[PDB]
């Protein structure tokens, strides 16, 4: 089953909203995320041009796609499939961002 | 600012999440709100061919746009400019249901 993180679209995206498979996924609860960015799920061997991609698009309310190595709550690496998209309204307002996480490991 | 809504899926699609935008617009607390499908928000002179939009449309998980007369927790009518889209992994499953809300009355 497949993450999902809601986050706000400002404000460097704090994380408003897990479904039960993101902490299935990467060993967080949702006490434990809300508010923060999703970035505590890199690390050491994450490829930092992957990241670069990701903060560009997203600072420019562009979709994206990127498998991307995460870790879990205990430090475990995984590999994550991971689609961002912002939510717009009918006027083009950013409402907020949506990311789906697949773990693509094996 | 615009209201957003984050269902469930499967089942009846019960709202999971919702945005401060919402509670301004529609007058309900998220509290009352979780874990019931949206179609609280109907009324008496909402147009049954829209709503028969939307029930296909999120069968078929197809993205939507309507504007629908919906109603205030204190049962003030008001017109929703309503966007519904599914949310999918990357094989296609649909994870849940985003739709945003402007008020446009
Ligand atoms: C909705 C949403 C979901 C995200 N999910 C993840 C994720 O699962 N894994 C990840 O490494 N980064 C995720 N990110 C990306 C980071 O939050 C951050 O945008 C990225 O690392 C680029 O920014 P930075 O260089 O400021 O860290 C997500 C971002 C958003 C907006
Ligand atoms: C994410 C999402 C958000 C929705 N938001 C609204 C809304 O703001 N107002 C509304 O009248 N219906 C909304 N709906 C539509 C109803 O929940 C329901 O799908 C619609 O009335 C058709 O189904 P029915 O004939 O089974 O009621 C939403 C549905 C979803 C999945």
């Amino acid at each position: 089953a497949s993450g999902m993180i809601v986050t706000d679209a400002g404000a460097d995206q704090p994380i408003v909203f897990v479904n039960r498979a993101f902490s299935t996924i990467t060993g967080y609860a949702p006490n434990e995320v809300l508010g923060r960015n999703a970035r505590f799920l890199q690390g050491p061997q994450t490829d930092a041009a992957t990241v670069a991609r990701l903060r560009e698009a997203i600072a420019a309310a562009r979709p994206i796609q990127e498998r991307i190595l995460n870790y879990r709550k205990d430090g475990q690496p995984f590999w994550n499939q991971l689609s961002i998209s912002p939510v717009r309204d009918e006027t083009g307002n950013v409402v907020a961002f949506v990311g789906v996480q697949t773990d693509v490991t094996a």
